[PDB]
């Protein structure tokens, strides 16, 4: 099964997944000199008041915080977007020490973690359709450095021990994911994949060019999860990060000058 160590990890996945040679697949460097500013993109628009977490589970691969995705309550609206997307889960990747761990670069500079929160579009009614159109999926991607504490990520850290290993779930009630989020909204969009197993080009990326800053110790606690599941060998979960992918007949854009 596929992984991130040194004989399943990133540059074996094709053999499995065909669609990881693609012409669209994600993560990429922004070269932010080569990005071309577009004054037709809108500002986003980030709802997330009615947001309702439920639950936050280790699958093997990274931890999910999901959320009650059966109505409109949390969305992300505009931007280079048609349509409503509703916020169904997010993630993070992350290193094994502070140089490393982010999926996107800027300038080939890597931060210590990125922050995925992923949307589906409600025209196609549930996830698993949204999947299989090349708009299906909006995320934004936003990068962690190390200096100051974040308030809004301790609830997230604090619980990591009740998940430790693969297929453990813990009850995630009332989490607010306006905390997590950084002071200005200008953001890089271009299109893309997701960036693990099935790999698919549904996604519309939005990159946040403000990255927030968390604690030594916050980012240290995500490094005592485990990759395997309770009673097997232990395999710390670090370095689940996919490398930059070529950018192909693709243009970054940014809606900032
Ligand atoms: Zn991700």
């Amino acid at each position: 099964h596929w992984g991130y160590g040194k004989h399943n990890g990133p540059e074996h996945w094709h053999k499995d997944f065909p669609i990881a040679k693609g012409e669209r697949q994600s993560p990429v460097d922004i070269d932010t000199h080569t990005a071309k500013y577009d004054p037709s993109l809108k500002p986003l628009s980030v709802s997330y008041d009615q947001a309702t977490s439920l639950r936050i589970l280790n699958n093997g691969h990274a931890f999910n915080v999901e959320f009650d995705d059966s109505q409109d309550k949390a969305v992300l609206k505009g931007g280079p977007l048609d349509g409503t997307y509703r916020l169904i889960q997010f993630h993070f990747h992350w290193g094994s020490l502070d140089g490393q761990g982010s999926e996107h670069t800027v300038d080939k500079k890597k931060y210590a973690a990125e922050l995925h929160l992923v949307h589906w579009n409600t025209k196609y009614g549930d996830f698993g359709k949204a999947v299989q159109q090349p708009d299906g999926l909006a995320v934004l991607g936003i990068f962690l450095k190390v200096g100051s504490a974040k308030p809004g990520l301790q609830k997230v850290v604090d619980v990591l021990d009740s998940i430790k290993t693969k297929g453990k779930s813990a009850d995630f009630t009332n989490f607010d994911p306006r905390g997590l989020l950084p002071e200005s909204l200008d953001y890089w969009t271009y299109p893309g994949s997701l960036t693990t197993p099935p790999l698919l080009e549904c996604v519309t990326w939005i990159v946040l060019k403000e990255p927030i800053s968390v604690s030594s110790e916050q980012v240290l606690k995500f490094r005592k999860l485990n990759f395997n599941g309770e009673g097997e060998p232990e395999e710390l979960m670090v370095d689940n990060w996919r490398p930059a992918q070529p950018l192909k007949n693709r243009q970054i854009k940014a809606s900032f000058k």
